[PDB]
């Protein structure tokens, strides 16, 4: 009588409780830096949506293993929306911000980011 | 012009994400055990879906800082199916395993698993 059942809501769940664990400060492991400004996450949540952050956090310049890890390569804005991006499925966005969030995204290899800013572009011509 | 967009695959292509990291051994910060059986698992995974679980690793309980936890009175294959669900939503379920994977769903508070076996025991009946 084997069968397989399925929990549709699970996956939405699971990224909320992510996300209310990262607002309360629970269980972080990773602070990116950028400049002086300080980006808490974890990174088991970044390098399930990012091989660029999966690169980062399971091999690595010995960056793998550091807790504070300075990042190169993005703004800080654009660092700052794309891992609000990773725990919440969204994104928010206005001219003055977008060349920030799209340079991050290709950068970041997140291609959904990339993808929602390019929708943005079209309708704000 | 402001506006928010969200990614609807993004909860799911994360959850991918978080499975093939437990697959490969990576990122892990805890290993619950059953009679020296051992479970690894990512905490902040465990704690977005369970209260329970969150309720452990986040609060003033002597488990919160501990790397290693005994899990007395659960089920080892209970625990097994419970741990599976959290990373994949799924659960396979038949008469043999049932009630080990349902006393461990109502126990650790993985609700979905509850209804999902209670659904699956109406069925076979």
């Amino acid at each position: 009588l084997k069968c397989t059942f399925s929990a549709p809501s699970h996956s939405t769940s699971l990224l909320q409780g992510l996300a209310t664990l990262r607002a309360q400060g629970q269980l972080l492991d990773v602070v990116l830096t950028i400049n002086r400004e300080a980006f808490p996450a974890h990174k088991v949540v970044l390098a399930a949506c990012s091989d660029y952050f999966r690169a980062m956090f399971t091999g690595g310049m010995r960056e793998a293993s550091q807790d504070v890890i300075e990042l190169k390569g993005v703004s800080a804005r654009g660092l700052r929306h794309i891992i609000d991006f990773a725990y919440s499925a969204e994104v928010t966005l206005d001219l003055d911000c977008v060349q920030d969030v799209l340079g991050a995204a290709v950068f970041l290899q997140m291609l959904p980011v990339v993808e929602l800013c390019e929708e943005f572009l079209k309708a704000a011509m």
